[PDB]
């Protein structure tokens, strides 16, 4: 408790999911949250069990603009912006041959543009306050491939590159960026997903709360000198080999 | 030696730089090469001297029609295609603030989305002929991050992950996939970097042909049991740690 | 907070540096602590300010028997043994020709077996518990090479990967394995080094609690789905590449 | 043909398996070829069938006596030494609990030490020569973990950091280190492994010829620009998630 006291948040995709479960796990550490959206019916929803502590805004990650008023309303509504969560994602599948090149374009306009468009919106009141953890999700998708995944790993890898960039452009200013690697996690994007798809050393997939625990880390000051570094929660996959 | 004898191939930006030293080195080891770029007039000048044994054609690697037609090309004039060079690229750099979104978006396009509409137009002729190597040109900046070089990370990370989802997704068709990833190479695309820019084992920067080793290397079936992996020529950059 | 409060820990090398940091970091948070280490008199030193949370024991990390004994003390005087940091190392240096061969023997005994025996001596009371954390530490050295370091280099990288094979057969006991890969950090290790020898997004050294916050985290149940991976806390330095 | 035209090569447990097969690679490109084992009776044997290009030596690894030996032996009978190949492996498996501690020293002396006092002896001729290249073989087992494979794992990962430190501290002398890390292949090490342990793109183990065709590209001059790097050869396993 309290290991967020005094820090404001912003998270995207925030309305369900991880992005949900994210916020609610930094408000109960003692932070501020604005998360935005686009299922803006859920959005508001939370927002009014979470009202003294969390704000809701309608935020489409792909366009610059919407970005600008999610952090106008972190910094106006609650003093500033200390964290930033990007976590909006979609995920697409298909074949080389059957995959739509207007499916990849989305996953690349939604899972990376949107990414990098949240990093340039908080980097201003970031730095006028001298501090800042900005917190990619990527995948375990961004550290091996996976057959008909085209996009999403595409994305994913690249998520795992713009944070290492970034973080050593912003380090200066007292900012730092890491990226979160999960492995499967319940949610609504995976519900069709089996839970024992991969081979884990844990046997079982993750509940979301057991990232949010790894996002609440890295928005904290407790992970002062990690920056640039992939911080991997898949219960062990990526740790071994592939076994028939 | 001929060690490509029998083998067609595709490279994309092959007017030029490392593309340019790929064409001829692969013709050298009895290729017969298909070369696309956009600078025509240099394109055109190097067809001729190499004679019977390569082709050039217009080539915008962002647009699926010319590759369909570059690949026919190779098919018509050659009989097949077994090797692709996804070389073509460009380099675009920006602090988080003061880089174009424009160039974003074009350097994801070129350097990313390029690369996948290659994989996509080559598919075909290579799971006809049960056998085939696709070359990806990543470099470290997609194995670790740049201050002010996003875009470039973020579609060379992009590239080094494609090139993994891809192998895996070819590989029972009998198609290889693997990525080139080297340090900084003299060619039109580096000459304002200081050669000596990189701390690197050999003390030097890199000759283009020193990376054509590599793509005869990956084209020839020497490397049949390679595929999804990142063969590095960087001198030893990413094999230390970086000292101030 | 009481964030390990009902957990047991046992650290090696904990009568001074990063050891002693997370020894006291881990009783502040409500963990009763057994600390083994070969400087008895630094060590019982510490263990009386440290009063009932803790209990030092000599603990020469390549004696399997010795290993035995601190885990017994652990059960017996707290009832069992949750989490091990497998902290204790040492670091000598040399050229290939210069390196003497008992140098790179006793490197190899302590920094890599040494880690080895810890993890077989708490096997036994957490697969009794049904749960339990191991925390290697690494190195960035761990990741990437270093000149005239090879013993070093060597047991850091053995360390990483042990860290994963282990993983991989604990997980289905409930056991968690990872590794934490640090920078430069302040400590007599180290004191001998310029602090600003590596290149870093935060332009500093670490400090020794920085490191224990890491230690903290993967100690409590809050990263219960991180098993088999790579913790980087090193200011950036990895997630950069070496310029001249 | 003669791509090692004029090099001299030492290869260690080269009497079978893979190393026999890089042997005979390398003889086929024109290199003379000093290679050692501890099985003598068949060392001698495919020495008589390789007699005018290759020579057999009586070398335990874990000897820095013998090791002198076998340099000295290429250097006086064919002139010089310009690459190694550090084959020599055995692999050995048990759960921690079963694991004999013997067991773990045995297999850090052959897989590691041996490794390291391979290159310490090759080094003096190597930088009179002003040019050289180290080849150790690692395995995919030294990029991740595998159950009750603990002294394999370490000591595949500690070739594959000592690749890097030596790299770095040779390449100014003109000596280049690489690491080879292959899947599955046949050879009696691995003759009690079903060939598809392994979830592979390409559907199949490996067979030492191809292999060796990496260790021929790396002994080769071709490979100029490349130190300190990690070539895969695993039929693109590491390349993907581990999948149920
Ligand atoms: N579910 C998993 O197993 C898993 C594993 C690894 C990584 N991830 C990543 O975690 C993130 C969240 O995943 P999730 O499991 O909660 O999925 P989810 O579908 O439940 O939630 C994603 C959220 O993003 C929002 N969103 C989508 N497009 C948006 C846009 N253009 N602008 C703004 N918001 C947008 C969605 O409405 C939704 O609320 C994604 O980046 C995903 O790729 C998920
Ligand atoms: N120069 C280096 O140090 C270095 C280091 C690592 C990786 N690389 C990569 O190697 C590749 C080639 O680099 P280079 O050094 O020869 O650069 P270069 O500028 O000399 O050549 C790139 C070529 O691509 C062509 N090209 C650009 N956009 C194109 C498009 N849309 N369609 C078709 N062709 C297009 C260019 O006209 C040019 O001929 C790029 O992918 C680059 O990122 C270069
Ligand atoms: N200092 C750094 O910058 C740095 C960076 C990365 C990793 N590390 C690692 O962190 C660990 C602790 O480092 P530190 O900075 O506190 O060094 P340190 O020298 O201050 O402490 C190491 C401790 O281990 C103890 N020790 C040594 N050999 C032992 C043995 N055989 N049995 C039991 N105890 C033994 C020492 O007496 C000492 O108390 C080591 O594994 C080291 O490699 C240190
Ligand atoms: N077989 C595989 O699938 C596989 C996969 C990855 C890596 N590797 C590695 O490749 C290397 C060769 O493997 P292999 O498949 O040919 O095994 P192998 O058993 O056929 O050959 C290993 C050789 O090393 C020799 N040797 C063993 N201990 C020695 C010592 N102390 N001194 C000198 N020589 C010694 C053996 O007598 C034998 O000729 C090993 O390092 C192994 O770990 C093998």
């Amino acid at each position: 408790s309290g290991r967020l006291t005094g820090k404001v948040a912003l998270v995207s995709g925030g309305a369900r999911g991880m992005g949900a479960s994210h916020v609610r796990a930094m408000v109960a550490e003692g932070a501020k949250v604005v998360f935005g959206d686009i299922l803006d019916e859920e959005g508001k929803a939370m927002a009014a069990e979470l009202a003294d502590a969390a704000r809701y805004v309608h935020l489409d990650v792909t366009q610059p603009a919407q970005w600008k008023a999610a952090v106008d309303t972190a910094v106006t509504a609650f003093g500033g912006l200390h964290v930033l969560v990007n976590n909006a994602g979609i995920l697409n599948i298909g074949t080389i041959e059957d995959y739509a090149l207007t499916e990849w374009q989305r996953i690349l306009d939604v899972n990376l543009t949107g990414v990098f468009l949240g990093i340039r919106a908080v980097v201003k009141p970031m730095k006028e306050a001298g501090r800042g953890s900005i917190i990619n999700i990527s995948s375990i998708e961004g550290l091996a491939g996976t057959v008909a995944c085209h996009g999403y790993t595409a994305t994913k890898f690249a998520v795992r590159g713009l944070t290492k960039s970034t973080a050593l452009e912003l380090g200066p200013s007292g900012i730092r960026v890491n990226s979160i690697h999960p492995g499967l996690v319940k949610t609504p994007m995976t519900d069709w997903v089996p839970e024992d798809i991969f081979q884990t050393a844990l046997g079982r997939a993750a509940e979301p709360v057991e990232v949010s625990n790894l996002v609440v880390y890295l928005a904290s000051d407790e992970s002062s000198y990690s920056t640039g570094a992939e911080f991997v929660v898949d219960g062990g996959t990526v740790a071994g080999l592939a076994h028939n």
